[PDB]
Parts: structure tokens; C-alpha cells; sequence
């Protein structure tokens, strides 16, 4: 009896809803207020939940059911196809908290939803976020929810609800599709949402890019009197921002490479509502995707890729799969391999419980570090999912322009002046030049576009990292493909310039002795300050005894590390051969002082 109410006209403001007489339900229909045809953007559902908002049962349909503690907010989902997926919140808060779910319109727009759960202070305002939770559900689902649904509330006694409402943001038309959903699966959707906009820039002291977070495109209600306005506590503290991604089709990992190799937003390798085939996924993305999936079903250890491919190149298997896609294109096998292969012995690491296998269809976290801070640390909650951190890269700092591509030909779209701007875009950033980097085309579009990140190498663990060098003829030399290819060939590649964050400016160490030379250790380990390998840290010194210098950033400084293209061209005329210090442009030359490396042990 009196089950039902009107949660976008009685709860809109305020309700004490009466949950004494067992469960409430409310119809959401937005049919009246919202036309789905012809639209392309964003609902965002949310009520604020207060006094008596613990040990409820609330459930949208029946897709969607919440418990509530005074100390978790746990869900199960239903999923397109997997069957249904469970997660555990424990509450960073002890007060109010806002239920958030958006839905995506659009026969273009994503496959998932977004759940978050935004807790407040004792004054109630918005100070702590849960992890996002993206869902890949059925087409019926996401339809459903932009049309109509019902919520359900219920105790085992009353619940106090305030601001229950929607509100919708358009996409942009202006960007192509792979553009325009590109920051769907990053920390950088809160910058979507008018409310939560300044809470990513206090939490995360990053910009809300307005090219790339929709600014200017009008957030709207469409129904009840939800928050629209900022609310943050003007004390929030930094703090890591967890984006957990589900993958209905079991392809995380084969999706994630993807998305690390090509450059590619991780939405475009994501669930699609009809079977697309943008141009960047079926030269680049699907086929990254599909090398990872063979290497998965040829059940071949992770350690053995560099092995796997040497062998595919030069003692194939006529008619094997794997090998015939290792070698129509070996060196972006290469990259594909030993990135999947860091990120599976990453996740390796990241419990006892954790095994190569489970790797390949964990849920993917993107995780917004901190501006600055040295260190990304992921929540607790995050162990048994496949880590990527969220830091600026290259393609963030290429500017205006037409689009920068690597060929053997040369960088395409890329002038002095381009280079120019983009430095000083750095440098006003607070980041520092440390050397040259020289890659192959595919090692060159990973970096630049989709950023710095471990691959596993066939050397002494002590001395792993990115090798750079301020001698740009050292990095010359690394400047093609790392091995030939089934007929013998070699590719000229790309020459990058490699920048780090300020605040490791302390940590950049320079010894005189050999790098990579075991009896070297030892020494290194004073300087920094601790055993190899290194960690937020860089050591400079010959490559060889007397030789030439160069640079080891250890991965975790080379992940927040930037690269972009150098204006020293690759001669595809003389592959293999010394660099000419006459193809330096003197405006390039001029950008380059390195740092003052530190000598000495701090302590
Ligand atoms: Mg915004």
C-alpha cells in the first residue's frame, strides 16, 4: 500500500520517504521531457542520499542493485552478454552521499554506464569520489535508461532524499567520433559534469582540457532539481581518482595494448552498440588487438616474446597463425609483445592471488595521478585489475596543426616552429629536456600518443628503463627497427626529444662509470641511495668505457615522462648509418641544454 511516489517531484528539493511499510519504487520517465532521436551526449541521473542511508537495497529495473553499510556501498550489474559483476566500496566518508549514474545517447555512443558514488563532509559538501564504475551493457539496457526505468528503495526507518533529478550534456558535433568519446573512459569525465569539473582540478591539480572536455556545451536539467552548481570543499586534498573499466567481450588486456601501441582512446577498443570499423582501428587498433588475442590462444609464456618473435622471423612454422602475424608486421609485434608482456608481469605483482592468465580479462583502472607528485599509488581495491596511469603525453603538447604521423619518408607535419611551440609549452609546464630518444615508427606513435611506458627488455633487471641520450648521434643509433625483418630489411624510424617533470629535477644522477657494466652497481646504489633498479630516478654516464653519454630513466619516472618529435630527420638514404650534425636545425640545437645531473649522494 502507497509503494509507489514521484522521486523527481517529491525528492527534488527534499523527501523523508517512509521505507516503515516495506519497499518504494518510482518511475523515471523521461519520455515527456526528452526526445533520444537525433541526440549524441550524456545523462547524468543523481539524488543525494542522507540521514538513514544505511542498510538499504536501491535498484534501478532490475539491472542495477546497491547495499548500503555505514561502511561499503556494494553492487552487482547485469552486463551485455558476461552475466552479472560485483564490486565492494569501502566509504572514504561518514555522511551524505550522491548516488551518480550516466547513461550515453546515441547510435555512435558508447556501450557502458558510468556508477560513482561522491561522498560529502560533516558540512556537506563534496569531498571524496569512489572509483567509476563502467559497465558494458545490452543495447535494450542503455535505451531503456534514457527512456524509462524505475528506482526502488527498501530497509530490513525512513531515508532522507535531496536534489533527485537529471541532467544532460550534448557531445560536440564539431569532433569526429574517435575524438569526441575519447576521455569516456579516463578520470577526465568528471570534467563532462558542471558539478564535479572543479572537483578533478582540486583532486587532481590538472587542467579540464576545453578542447577535449566538452567546455562550452550546455549542461542542462531535464528533470527534478538535481545539483548542477560546485559544491567541492575548498579543503579537498590531492588524491588518486580510480576509473574501473569491465570488458563484456573478455578482451582487456588485447584492448588495452591497443589502445597503448596505436594511441587510440581505450572507448574506441571498448563494446560498440553496431559494428563499427573506423579507420585507425582496422589499420592499427584491431590488428594490435588480434596479434595480443593469438599470442593468448599459442598458450606461450610472457617471458619468451622477444624469443617468439626472433624465432616467427628467422625458423618460422609455415602456416602458424602467430607467426604469419609477427611477420607481416614484426616491429610492431615488438611493441605490442613486450608491452602486454610489462603490463601482465605488473599485475603479476600486484597480489599472490594474481596469474599471468587472470590478466587477460581483468578490468582495466585508470588511475588520475596528481599533478607533480613523484609517486602514483593505486587504492587497495584496485589489486586485481590491469593499472594504467593517466600523465600527460606528447600528444598533449603537439599544438595547432595538421596531424603528426611517423614515416620512413620523415615526421609528418612537424616545422621548427611547431617544435618551437611545443617546448616552450613544456618548459611553461615546468617540464625539463633530458635527451633524445630514437625509436621506430611504431615504437614512435606508442610513445608520442600513447605515452611512456614499461616494455620488458633482454637485460640485467638492475638496469632496465627508457634509454635516452643528450648526444642526439647516440640516440641515432636506436633511431630504426630494433631487428629485421623476415627478408632481412631494416625501416629508418623517428628521432623523439624526451622531457621530464620538474619535480624529479633532484633525482636525475650522473656517474662516470660504464651504464649497464655490473661493476657499476654497486656505485650507482650509493648515488641514489639505494639498490638498483631505478625508480623515480635517472643515471647518465658512458655507454661504453670512454664512450659516449647516455640517460636510463627508470620506468616510473619515464611513464610521466613526455616525448615529442625531434626536427633531426632519419636518411633513408643511409640506414644504419652515423648521424650528420649538419641535419640539426640550429633552432633545434638551441632548445637543447641538458640539466645539471646530481654527483654526489643527497644524505
Ligand atoms: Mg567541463
Amino acid at each position: 500500500v502507497n509503494e509507489a511516489f514521484d522521486l523527481w517531484q517529491e525528492c527534488a528539493t527534499h523527501c523523508q520517504l517512509d521505507l516503515s511499510q516495506g519497499i518504494r519504487s518510482s518511475e523515471l520517465d523521461l519520455t515527456p521531457l526528452f526526445e533520444t532521436s537525433n541526440e549524441e551526449g550524456i545523462l547524468h541521473y543523481s539524488m543525494l542520499l542522507g540521514e538513514g542511508n544505511e542498510g538499504l537495497k536501491l535498484a534501478i529495473d532490475n539491472a542495477l542493485t546497491l547495499h548500503t553499510t555505514h561502511s561499503t556501498i556494494n553492487f552487482t550489474s547485469e552486463t551485455a552478454e558476461s552475466g552479472p559483476r560485483s564490486y565492494s566500496y569501502i566509504r572514504k566518508g561518514e555522511n551524505n552521499w550522491s548516488l551518480n549514474w550516466l547513461v550515453p545517447v546515441g547510435d555512435d555512443a558508447p556501450a557502458s554506464i558510468k556508477i560513482f558514488f561522491l561522498e560529502q563532509d560533516a558540512v556537506g559538501l563534496n569531498r571524496y569520489i569512489s572509483p567509476i564504475y563502467s559497465i558494458e551493457v545490452s543495447n535494450n539496457l542503455l535505451n531503456s535508461l534514457a527512456h524509462k526505468s524505475t528506482f526502488y528503495i527498501r530497509a530490513f526507518s525512513m531515508v532522507n532524499i535531496s536534489s533527485a533529478g537529471v541532467s544532460y550534456v550534448a557531445a560536440p558535433q564539431q569532433h569526429h567520433r574517435q575524438k569526441r568519446w575519447s576521455e569516456w573512459h579516463t578520470g577526465k569525465l568528471l570534467c563532462f559534469l558542471d558539478p564535479f569539473d572543479a572537483f578533478y582540478n582540486y583532486v587532481t591539480q590538472h587542467t579540464c582540457n576545453p578542447d577535449d572536455t566538452w567546455e562550452g556545451q550546455i549542461y542542462r536539467v531535464l528533470a527534478g532539481n538535481p545539483a548542477t552548481l560546485d559544491t567541492t570543499a575548498p579543503s579537498t586534498t590531492p588524491a588518486v581518482i580510480s576509473h574501473r573499466i569491465h570488458f563484456d567481450r573478455g578482451n582487456s588486456l588485447a584492448s588495452l595494448t591497443a589502445h597503448q601501441v596505436c594511441g587510440i582512446p581505450l572507448e574506441s577498443l571498448a563494446r560498440t552498440r553496431h559494428p563499427r570499423g573506423w579507420e585507425e582501428l582496422n589499420n592499427c587498433g584491431y590488428p594490435v588487438r588480434n596479434l595480443v588475442s593469438l599470442f593468448i590462444l599459442a598458450r606461450l609464456s610472457w617471458d619468451r616474446v622477444e624469443q617468439v618473435i626472433h624465432n616467427a622471423l628467422t625458423n618460422p612454422t609455415p602456416g602458424n597463425a602467430l607467426d604469419d602475424a609477427i611477420r607481416e608486421a614484426p616491429e610492431r609485434a615488438r611493441v605490442t609483445l613486450t608491452l602486454a608482456a610489462a603490463q601482465v608481469n605488473q599485475f603479476d605483482n600486484q597480489a599472490a592471488g594474481n596469474t599471468p592468465e587472470q590478466a587477460q580479462s581483468a578490468d582495466v583502472v585508470s588511475l588520475s595521478c596528481s599533478a607533480g607528485a613523484l609517486h602514483c599509488s593505486a587504492p587497495a581495491d584496485s589489486a586485481n585489475a590491469l593499472l594504467e596511469r593517466e600523465h600527460p603525453n606528447g600528444a598533449n603538447f603537439l599544438g595547432a596543426g595538421e596531424a603528426v604521423s611517423f614515416t620512413t619518408r620523415g615526421t609528418r607535419n612537424w616545422s621548427s616552429a611547431r617544435l618551437n611551440h611545443a617546448h616552450q609549452q613544456l618548459i611553461a609546464r615546468g617540464y625539463v629536456f633530458v635527451g633524445y630518444h630514437g625509436s621506430s615508427l611504431e615504437g614512435a606513435q606508442s610513445i608520442v600518443f600513447g605515452g611512456i611506458r614499461t616494455r620488458t627488455q633482454a637485460l640485467d633487471d638492475v638496469w632496465q628503463g627508457l634509454y635516452i641520450s643528450g648526444d642526439p648521434a647516440v640516440a641515432y643509433g636506436y633511431a630504426q627497427d630494433q631487428e629485421p625483418d623476415s627478408r632481412g630489411r631494416i625501416r629508418n624510424g623517428t628521432m623523439l626529444r624526451v622531457y621530464v617533470p620538474g619535480t624529479a629535477t633532484a633525482y636525475l644522477y650522473e656517474t662516470p662509470l660504464t651504464l649497464a657494466d655490473p661493476e657499476a652497481v654497486d656505485a650507482v646504489g650509493h648515488l641514489i641511495g639505494h639498490p638498483l633498479p631505478l625508480q623515480t630516478e635517472a643515471i647518465t654516464g658512458p655507454e661504453e668505457a670512454g664512450g659516449r653519454p647516455a640517460t636510463i630513466l627508470g620506468w616510473e619516472l619515464a611513464e610521466q615522462a613526455v616525448a615529442i618529435p625531434s626536427t633531426i630527420p632519419t636518411d633513408p638514404s643511409n640506414i644504419g648509418g652515423d648521424l650528420d650534425p649538419s641535419s640539426i636545425p640550429d633552432e633545434e640545437s638551441d632548445i637543447s641544454a641538458l640539466p645539471d645531473n646530481v654527483t654526489k649522494p643527497h644524505h
